[PDB]
């Protein structure tokens, strides 16, 4: 349902993979650094996400993760409708690509404050979700989900 | 504030450390498997948590994490009031110990479905946060925070 729809997004930095889930209706994200995007990594990430937020539907980031039996197993396990990420709405791509740009910008802005990329990525998550644009993504996801629960 | 209060909790399984943050007012948790509880691990965990939920106050799980300059640095970074976890209210201990028991029980119930402990721990997180007792911890945290935002 709109409150339960998430989009996977994979971006690259420093020869490494940043896996992002975006809560579509709010722009709230969770993200992780992984060595490579595998079915297993994506599956584990989805499990973590769905344990933390009511994930009804995941638009996978690519066909490999859509196809991956490990990813399907995690979606099955976590009660997630695994969908493709075909941007039937073309604005989806631009929104995602812009977020990736923004996230990389923030990572660069914090990069020196931490030895490791994964720390910088979580700093970026924090900054992204708290950023007032004046509600934050964090406030929006909670509000959206709360309204839905009620 | 009651919606922003979290409690760190560290428990052990299979020669490994499960670090748990409990949202006190709701019972919602996030958790991770780490090799050992270090200041660095705790700091990184807190950063992740605070990027994801509005963490105003963290009651640390022990004095080492309370003392840790790395943990203080993360709390500073993430805007978290780092507090002790002294159970001035004695019911806190029993609540925490019971949750640890429950979490271990769930981990045991899923342990065979996954090769790795960390997967089983995230399964347990999922099960704990979705469990209806009939609202779930997941529903409660969102509601609490939503009410507060309003
Ligand atoms: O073992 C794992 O899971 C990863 C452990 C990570 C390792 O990276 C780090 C870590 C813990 C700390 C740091 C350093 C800082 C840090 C960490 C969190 C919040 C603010 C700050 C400010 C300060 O710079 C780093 C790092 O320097 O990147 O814990
Ligand atoms: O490397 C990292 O950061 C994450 C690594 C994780 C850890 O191991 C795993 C993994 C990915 C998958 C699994 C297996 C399963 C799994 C995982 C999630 C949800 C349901 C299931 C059902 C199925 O059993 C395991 C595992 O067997 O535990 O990737």
């Amino acid at each position: 349902s709109s409150p339960g729809i998430w989009q996977l997004d994979c971006t690259h930095l420093e020869g490494k993979v940043i896996l992002v889930a975006v809560h579509v209706a709010s722009g709230y994200i969770e993200a992780e650094v992984i060595p490579a995007e595998t079915g297993q990594e994506t599956a584990y990430f989805l499990l973590k996400l769905a344990g933390r937020w009511p994930v009804k539907t995941v638009h996978t980031d690519n066909g490999s993760n859509f196809t991956s039996t490990t990813v399907k197993a995690a979606c099955w396990w976590a009660g997630i409708k695994q969908e493709d990420g075909i941007p039937y709405n073309p604005q989806s791509q631009g929104v995602i690509e812009s977020m990736n740009k923004e996230l990389k910008k923030i990572i660069g802005q914090v990069r020196d404050q931490a030895e490791h990329l994964k720390t910088a990525v979580q700093m970026a998550v924090f900054i992204h979700n708290h950023k007032r644009k004046g509600y934050s993504a964090g406030e929006r996801i909670v509000d959206i989900i709360a309204t839905d629960i009620q």
